[PDB]
């Protein structure tokens, strides 16, 4: 079976739309989604109109083997899609109104920058190559574009489902291809970052601050670097759910800047135990006084810094 | 093959059971469960009605190719499920009785609020889209609605598998979908929970409180500072149970109020040092007899508000 | 094709057989199991029967497709066997022996009571459903049961694989079925728990009494404390291993007991240092002392009381 | 289509060859690996034969479905291997030529009793099943047995693939059964163990012995009871990358001895402390001394004791 | 169908492209990754020569099954690739145009030498194997060899995708064989490891010198070992992003190099501690002022000496 036949030099027009169901398993670390939707198709074909006297039906349905299907896939897949046809239906005036039901694992990149408080895009292309025959230009039935109110991600709040109406039309080894945009908006769920990462972060960090209202070097060294320890637990596990990016993420930023945090205590410590020593405490007494306001406010203005540079 | 013709305008009613044979695999982070059971589906066809008398036979075998068979789908389901047809009989009314065996892979949330001493219900939605000759509608056999006696769900109890008899008829894309919702519910099987993390983690914040028995600064970090340490890694070890939720649970909220707690505890030890330092040990006495009360006091009533609030 | 025609008012018995030639893949915490092997079927089919004279063959090869086969399949299977024919041979009066080599994910409960020291019964239940024109029945032909020597299941000791010979036939959706009880006995090899989990659990312990034998508070704190949290390092280790019981483990209880002899010894080490303080050091000797005895005694009773109510 | 007849009652000899292309995912825990290859078979079916002169040609190509091919299997794989037919050429004589490349998870036992200085011989064997009509035995074409040049397995060395000649031909259900086994010779690189785990974990022991140069317990009890929870730390990451053995590895062994040091060493750490509150320092002196020679003496001739068991 | 017959004794030219649409999972460890791409083939077939003026097309489209198509595989993919053929377009002088998009996973080994600041060459090999009545050759069309500009490879930077345009003719199992060698250069983003292992293992590290600053043996012993203990986690994270190489990477190098500088400051310490029990500070204090500039002086040689030999 070749195509349809052009009334005059005007491309085969193939509408498209898709409806999501089911929506699972975003692999963050990866950049993968898996994906459960409805994918419609709508063309005109003269050479399967009918009559419904003569037929006794006002609508015919055809198996895909039967009838001319465009060839339509999708760009940003793993694998070619796990598809089942539901229905192929055609008008009189040979317009056929194709649907499947399909499951894919897209791909689609993601900016951590703002992580755990970031948004994204997710896209799914689909797109169409031309015959030597025809060309094939691809469009949008926004009827026929939508979500499943059920539909859910784990850890993210779904924002919108939208197609971008016109077509990159494009060529590709000599001949053109028409590729759709549909755009997946979605927002990370940051609420338990707070009480599971962020919250015993800090209070791990203030724990260490007791040390400069001690002068048992010994307290101070327990104290410094067992939280240090613990600090290193939580980037670790941080690390765990991210990618390594060429960039700085927000919580790798605040992550990082707390090691100077430690370090600097470390020293502190340190110069302080050197100065009683020294049989020096009044000047060892200064600097852990100093100490005592210069790290909390040092720690909320860097951070003030911080969250202005990412937000 | 078209679908059955109507006496009236009515629309096709298929017949629906679930009898569910293995149940496994329930994953509570990506809020999926595997099922294995028989799909029965039961509708008539006055063109497949046979004389008894005349053909001899009491009920015809029919291959799911030789006649019209509804379209049936799973809503919340990762991929198609994985069917084969079992058996397919005719009455001689022209009564359809389909039989299938299925395994699937089905999506459906989890509340963690009263975690780990909560309760589920697992949905299992059941789908049929209308065609242009006809409308198709679903109902519920209850006598082919159940479960085996073997069924299990490791760290489970399943309680009861029963449908919502009658369906969501909604239009989806111009056309009449009719909905069957199942639902299995389950409780979980806490028990293990107990031996195996809150009382190990009650064990390290009560060995904590021993610093209110000691005066040594040295040993009172040391013993604060590393029970903190295990109650980080048993925070570690449940979150990696569970997913990432917009809500908190009642064992993460238990886990979280630990931390101030133990920071409450280092704040003392701190206190009763400094004074003890500044030559004023009888103000420090009082403070770390007072703590000996206060601290389980505060404990005990803060849980019971947490339970109060949760249960 | 429609099943043979009865003699007289007669089941059909089909004659079935398991030979297993590998088996892998035992996943405790999941209850699953993998498993590949023939299925051998033989039953009576007189409309096959021959005269071996006229025809000139003694038996006839047929594929698939070509004769009545029955739809045999396995209860507690995740998805429908990877199954392929090796051999169908019908004998001159019409018996009909069938040979596939099978692959399946099989589920079978675990019970973890003795864990590592356990036992198991792995089931694979055989079925065959009932057709309106007539019952069939399964039965056990022992010639063709059994399993190859090279089989193996690492951790594993594999005793025996025999099938419980009488079938249990009852009705499903208003049709027999019967069903047949394939088991295979495993008992774990719990060697390697010796060296890897008891053995360091015990020297972890033993390192904390070591406490009984000094006054220094501060390295008692370091003694017991460091060794609680080595101990929480296996406890957690050991939980990976196993899935969540709604009943108590032999290494569970034991786990969960040192956990109070851990928690005593922080006691004794305290009320040891809080009379010292009090210039009470002679009574805080005399409850070392005890605690010397008292620990190891109390420790090798409580675990005889625990192998018994186990064993 | 059915078996060639034979000339005299002599059996059908396929003659076998495996060529490996890709070998991959060798999962020690699991004892299995992926392999990728060409099978060539070959045999003679004089209903095949034809005249060079006559026919034209000097080689006929068929399809598969065309002729008569034997059913050959693995017997320790996962699942039916994945194949494709490359070529089937028959010859004038009747001499036929298959060739296929597949790809299968085979399933073979390893000896970890050396490990990480072990050497294995994985197995895959090839199986033939006897048909009623006749016998077929297979044999090995050593000029079709051999793998790639570019053939790697990551962390081991591949030292040879060959093939034992001499079928193993026996009963398996009442049939004639031609086993032939292709052994996979390979050696660890246990190069990187030595900076990873051996060096970390001699360094650490080390370390633990330097509390024999110090008469303070406190920071002795420091020492000995850090190391040990990082060589259980490194016992944890051992026993993570192998699986569960009835015997004791070497690696294991040497594991197991050093938890024995640790826990002499606490004992000498305890006496050492105790002699000295008694006032005995002078014999508690003489202990030390002797620990320092003693401790690394002892770990040096129990290793070479080790060493010489296992190799 | 059989394969084009030559004019002369010349061999099949088979023109190759390859189109990247997708690159993904790239799994260090296993040394594989995922390809999406397009496969565009093509050569002569004289017997599909035809007019243009009497046929009337100007180009014949054919289904794969219609006429002789080469059969094209991949040596280093796990299994057979995923294709679906997009178009086959044959010209009047018989020139087929081939085009199928596919997907597979790829096995091309890594060199970690100079890791996390390593570069690679992932290869393709396009492979056909010659048949008896013809001898098949590779070529390369340069102008079918690309990849689409949104490729991306987390946590890589995609350099170049380019072909080897002279194939490897060589001779297997007694048929030619004709390779080409698709290479895609990748270069690590190495950014991420500064902030996240470097730095926070430098800074540990730096912590344990404060050690030569002190002269209290129980608060260096709690620095140095805690440090180390934290260098351990850092180890055997790395190991586990990392395969078990015969070869030290530059990360290894380092890592492996800062267990000995811990080592001799536990023997600076365990030194230092002696002789200030023996009465000998002044000595004491030499070496530890000593090893207050050898340290980090040594450490920044060494590390010069390492940056050298690997890179
Ligand atoms: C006045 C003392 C300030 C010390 C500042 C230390 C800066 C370290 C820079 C690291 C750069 C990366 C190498 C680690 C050395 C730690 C410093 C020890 C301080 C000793 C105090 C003695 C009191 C006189
Ligand atoms: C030390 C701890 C640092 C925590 C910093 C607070 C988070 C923040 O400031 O994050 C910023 C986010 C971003 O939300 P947005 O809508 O994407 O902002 C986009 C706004 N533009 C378009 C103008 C740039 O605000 C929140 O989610 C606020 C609630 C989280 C508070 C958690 C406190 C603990
Ligand atoms: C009377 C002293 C009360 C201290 C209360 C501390 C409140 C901390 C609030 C954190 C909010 C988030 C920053 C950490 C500082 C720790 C407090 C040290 C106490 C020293 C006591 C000295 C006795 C005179
Ligand atoms: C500190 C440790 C806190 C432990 C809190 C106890 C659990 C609790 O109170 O949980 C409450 C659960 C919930 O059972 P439910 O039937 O779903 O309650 C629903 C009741 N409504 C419908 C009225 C809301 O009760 C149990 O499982 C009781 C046994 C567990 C005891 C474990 C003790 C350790
Ligand atoms: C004779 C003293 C016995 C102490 C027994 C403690 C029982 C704790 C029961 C917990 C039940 C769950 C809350 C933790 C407090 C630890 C006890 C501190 C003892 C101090 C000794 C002082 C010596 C005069
Ligand atoms: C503290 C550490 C406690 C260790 C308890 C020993 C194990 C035990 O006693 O386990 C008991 C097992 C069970 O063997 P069974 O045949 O199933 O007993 C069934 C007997 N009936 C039918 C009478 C009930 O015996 C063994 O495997 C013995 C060897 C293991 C010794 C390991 C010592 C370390
Ligand atoms: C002379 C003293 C030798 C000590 C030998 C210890 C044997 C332990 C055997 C374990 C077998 C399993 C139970 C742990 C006790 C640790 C021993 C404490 C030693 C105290 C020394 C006092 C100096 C007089
Ligand atoms: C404490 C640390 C103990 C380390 C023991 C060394 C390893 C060993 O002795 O292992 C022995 C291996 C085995 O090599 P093989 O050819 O299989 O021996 C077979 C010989 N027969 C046939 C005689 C039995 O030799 C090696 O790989 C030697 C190099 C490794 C040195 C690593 C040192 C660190
Ligand atoms: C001057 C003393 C130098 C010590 C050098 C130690 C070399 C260790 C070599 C390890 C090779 C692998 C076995 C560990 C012993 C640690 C050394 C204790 C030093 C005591 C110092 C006493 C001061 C007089
Ligand atoms: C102690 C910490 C050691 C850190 C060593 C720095 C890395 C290095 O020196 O790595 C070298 C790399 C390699 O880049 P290349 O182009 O492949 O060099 C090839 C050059 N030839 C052809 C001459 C061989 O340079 C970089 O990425 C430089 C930036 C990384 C700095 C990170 C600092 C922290
Ligand atoms: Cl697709
Ligand atoms: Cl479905
Ligand atoms: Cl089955
Ligand atoms: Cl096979
Ligand atoms: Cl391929
Ligand atoms: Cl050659
Ligand atoms: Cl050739
Ligand atoms: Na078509
Ligand atoms: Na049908
Ligand atoms: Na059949
Ligand atoms: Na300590
Ligand atoms: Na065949
Ligand atoms: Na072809």
């Amino acid at each position: 079976v070749s195509p349809p036949p052009p009334i005059a030099d005007e491309p085969l027009t193939v509408n498209t739309g898709i409806y999501l169901i089911e929506c699972y398993s975003l692999d963050d670390k990866a950049a993968t989604f898996k994906v459960n939707a409805f994918l419609s198709l709508s063309w005109k074909d003269r050479r399967l109109a009918f009559d419904p006297v003569r037929s006794g039906v006002r609508v015919k349905t055809y198996e895909p083997e039967a009838i001319w299907i465009p060839e339509i896939r999708f760009v940003n897949v793993e694998n070619a899609r796990d598809a089942d046809v539901v229905d192929i239906s055609v008008s009189p005036d040979g317009t056929v109104q194709y649907l499947e039901r399909f499951s894919a694992r897209v791909l689609s990149p993601l900016d951590f920058r703002r992580y755990p408080f970031d948004s994204q895009t997710l896209h799914i292309y689909l797109i169409v190559r031309s015959v030597d025959t025809r060309n094939i230009v691809l469009a949008v039935d926004l009827e026929k574009v939508g979500k499943n109110d059920d539909v859910f991600l784990t850890g993210w709040d779904i924002e919108s489902f939208t197609a971008v109406v016109k077509p990159a039309n494009f060529a590709l080894e000599d001949r053109l291809e028409s590729k759709l945009d549909y755009q997946l908006r979605i927002s990370r769920q940051y609420f338990s970052y707070i009480p599971n990462i962020i919250l015993p972060m800090l209070f791990i960090l203030f724990i260490s601050w007791t040390a400069f209202w001690s002068t048992s070097y010994e307290a101070n060294v327990t104290l410094v670097v067992s939280t240090l320890i613990a600090h290193i637990a939580f980037n670790i596990l941080v690390e765990t759910n991210l990618p390594k990016t060429p960039y700085m993420t927000y919580t790798g930023a605040i992550i990082f800047m707390i090691y100077l945090f430690y370090f600097v205590a470390v020293i502190e410590v340190t110069v302080q135990h050197y100065l009683k020593v020294e049989s020096q405490p009044a000047r060892a007494a200064s600097i852990t006084r100093a100490s005592r306001i210069a790290f909390p406010v040092v720690f909320l203005l860097a951070n003030i810094i911080l969250a202005f540079l990412f937000f």
